[PDB]
């Protein structure tokens, strides 16, 4: 029977790293896309803590079995903490020690974020935090991400005082600290005093910039443990998927995916088309000339380009099954390459090609 | 190798019948649904001409190498030939004894037709008709039926003329005359004289209502030649099917279920549903309690109604593929209780049940 939670590193090169995550519901293979669940496959999937709770609510989902039982998957589920979109989304908000209040008015504190998330059933929970807004200033990150570090450890306590999700389930904590090496620095520090499963690198993707976000990637990334994984939050497009594991990143959430999917845009590797132009109205080729999903094994350009165009479901359908299966070929590429020592030839190969 | 157009009837119970259609991309079991082809399984799909003709162009199509290779799908394909959704859907229309002229302006004649269905290389040919408005005249019906027969007889001429066409396909003529008996003799003696290898009913599902459509079937499909099949245009709901099949109709063109699971309605034994009533939110039975489908084997109402609620194109997918399923079963069961002698139980089975 497998572990609660056991990180095993198979084979790195550099910075990049390869192997498993060990869990009671299944194994994840890392590095590792996670795809939302209402969308080599996939390992674990994306629940959407803020939509679920407010509909049906958390416990009404506990009261249907939770979440694996709801969607019909008994592999593991990754859960966020709700604060992002809730700052991102809602329409007013008041901020203070105890947790966010946002609009009939809720509450969310790191104690009831943890509750929804055990009564979802979720098998990674992450911490509640505040995803600090860009740009911010030095005293303003510092001030936000001690902040965040006192909800870690109310969020880890939390966790352990409900034994059905103590052992069963792991927790991950987030770094903070925008863009400033020394907040970030602060942040890994608490972090690892309070003790966690694995540490998210949060803020991030949150309108920096490639360049910048690599930049910090850079120096953040070393801070955290190494012997644990690390998840960067909000990322991405597959060269940021990329850059990132060539910087020890272990885990992604991507939804960029299914959006694209249902709004024309396909991924392949010589970059993304937007199969609405009239360039694809005669292309008999598939949507990826080397990709093995099901649609590029079956249907043209040509013929998707007709779905979508004529509105049918059927057509946003196919685009989002492919790109589904166009990210687990690129994370799968990249666990080989690290095992077999060529990932840097890989990302150089692959930015050749994508980008010309 | 099967012939270009063989029916053969192996069982009957009162006026219904059941059989096979042999052409050469394979058999069709009847009675039959046909579902659009862009949505035990179906044996022959629907290609949208009217669509088609517009966007890319039925000479594109052929350019692309025909239906068939273009949507992927090497079994029959039958095509209607136009007119009905010109003059249901294009803004301005001129009607002349040559054809009908409609907004760029086109004119499709029974001749421009046929050859529309020999470029998209269908394998069932319908006639170029006129649909009768409802309700009219006697004397607007005749008028309207005379010019459709003249019609027939230029579509026979045209499909002759081409090799490949008259050689691989098949065509069909539509009886014509609204709901009047003399009429309806009338059009069904022409179309007999000019012959054909299959005999549609149209001029129905236009507003009459189910009791003057069964009305108007008692004694139009007795009229065609018993010994080729029988094609309802337009119908239908799945009581208007078995009322239909009780009456000799062997085949269905069905767009419903797939407009239904678009819009939130599932079909099921008991009658349809609105899936996005709250009613559902809680509800853990499959969508039908004996459909075997997948979608019916591993998800809840309450999670369809969560998906569709929220906007996701799963849910809409889901509900399509299982009301495709329901309509897939509810022709298998009226085909084994017409071959086993207990069709008129089940029909009145089935609308107990259906209307409880
Ligand atoms: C887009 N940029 C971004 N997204 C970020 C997220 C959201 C992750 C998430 C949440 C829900 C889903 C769902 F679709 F499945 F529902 C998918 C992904 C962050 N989350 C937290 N907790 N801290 C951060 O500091 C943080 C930074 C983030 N930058
Ligand atoms: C809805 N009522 C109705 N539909 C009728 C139709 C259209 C059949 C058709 C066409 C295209 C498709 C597509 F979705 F696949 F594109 C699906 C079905 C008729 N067609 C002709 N030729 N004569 C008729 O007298 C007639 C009567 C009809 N009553
Ligand atoms: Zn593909
Ligand atoms: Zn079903």
């Amino acid at each position: 029977d497998r572990p609660r939670f056991s990180f095993s590193i198979a084979a790195r090169e550099g910075k990049a790293r390869t192997g498993t995550i060990e869990m009671k519901r299944g194994v994840i293979r890392t590095p590792a896309f996670m795809p939302v669940g209402t969308a080599t496959g996939a390992d674990i999937i994306l629940g959407n803590t803020y939509h679920l709770m407010l509909r049906p609510g958390a416990e009404r989902i506990a009261k249907l079995g939770g979440l694996h039982s709801f969607m019909g998957w008994d592999r593991p589920i990754l859960t966020d903490s709700g604060g992002y979109q809730v700052m991102s989304l809602s329409s007013l908000t008041k901020q203070s020690e105890e947790g966010v209040t946002f609009k009939s008015r809720h509450m969310l504190s790191p104690e009831r974020s943890i509750e929804i998330q055990h009564l979802l059933g979720s098998d990674i929970v992450m911490a509640f935090d505040e995803c600090t807004p860009y740009p911010a200033t030095p005293s303003r990150a510092a001030s936000s991400m001690e902040r965040s570090m006192r909800w870690a450890k109310r969020s880890r306590d939390a966790f352990d005082s409900r034994k059905e999700q103590a052992e069963n389930a792991a927790l991950f904590g987030i770094q903070q600290g925008s863009v400033f090496e020394n907040l970030r620095q602060q942040s890994a520090d608490a972090l690892a005093e309070i003790g966690f499963d694995g540490y998210a690198v949060g803020g991030l993707a949150v309108g920096e910039g490639q360049d910048e976000m690599f930049r910090v990637l850079d120096f953040s990334v070393p801070m955290l443990p190494d012997d644990k994984p690390h998840y960067l939050m909000g990322v991405g497009k597959p060269d940021d998927i990329v850059g990132a594991v060539e910087r020890g990143i272990d885990m992604f959430d991507c939804v960029l995916p299914t959006r694209s999917g249902r709004n024309g845009q396909a991924f392949t590797w010589d970059g993304p088309i937007n199969i609405r132009n009239a360039r694809f109205s005669e292309d008999l080729k598939p949507l990826d000339s080397e990709c093995h999903c099901a649609v590029c094994q079956k249907w043209s350009r040509a013929y998707i380009h007709h779905l979508i165009r004529a509105g049918e479901i059927l057509g946003a359908m196919l685009m989002t099954e492919h790109n589904i299966a166009f990210y687990q070929q690129l994370m799968q590429k990249i666990r080989d390459s690290i095992s077999e020592g060529r990932f840097s030839q890989f990302a150089q190969d692959f930015r050749a090609r994508y980008f010309a």
